[PDB]
């Protein structure tokens, strides 16, 4: 699959793409306002994620730190990023179908649209001012709005036993972004696309 990742924010983001134990394509890159990065993701990739990182510093060897979404201090991410991170998630070519979603399960940092550029399905978006409205206990100094599992580490918020319900904190995310996952056992907002679709991930889509 081809993913075009576009930064429509007025600020620089450092995009990242990983499946948890390996980079996808180059794994990360700086995107100034308006810049686009096209990556190729191998067919059959399960559990891929794309996210933005904010307020990064990197030296000439690609080592440093970001205030949101840092993946162990690397420009080119091999692992997933530290919350809070709005997540574009996908599994490709699973029995002839692609599955995509946006997730707020690891919090929110940057607004995002995740849309197919090929026919046969619809896109999803979370573009509300979650950071501005974020409850005080979830607000991350670095920027962003953490999920309640990250902050409080309870079995209920983290759904440790595979049994959990919605919470005041999950309902906050869901009210502002109904098409994104707000907790582990949320009614799925997963979209099913034809296998081998192509996609566009746009940061700050209403900017
Ligand atoms: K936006």
């Amino acid at each position: 699959a081809t993913f075009e990742i576009v930064n429509r924010c007025s600020y620089t983001v450092w995009a990242a793409a990983s499946k948890g134990d390996a980079a996808l394509d180059a794994g990360g890159r700086q995107l100034n306002s308006g810049e686009s990065w096209t990556i190729n993701v191998e067919p059959g990739t399960k559990g891929g994620k794309i996210w933005a990182r904010t307020d990064c510093y990197f030296d000439d060897s690609g080592s440093g730190i970001c205030k949101t979404g840092d993946c162990g201090g690397l420009l080119r991410c091999k692992r997933f990023g530290r919350p809070p991170t709005t997540l574009a998630e996908f599994s490709l070519n699973q029995y002839g179908k692609d599955y995509i979603d946006i997730s707020n399960i690891k919090g929110f940092n940057v607004p995002m649209d995740f849309s197919p550029t090929t026919r046969g399905c619809r896109g999803v978006r979370c573009a509300a001012d979650i950071v501005g409205q974020c409850p005080a206990k979830l607000k991350a100094p670095g920027g962003g709005c953490n999920d309640a599992c990250t902050v409080f580490q309870t079995s209920e918020y983290c759904c440790t036993t595979g049994k959990c319900g919605p919470t005041e904190y999950s309902r906050f995310f869901k009210r502002l972004c109904p098409d994104a996952f707000s907790y582990v056992l949320d009614k799925p907002t997963t979209v099913t696309c034809p296998g081998s679709s192509n996609y566009r991930v746009t940061f700050c889509p209403t900017a």
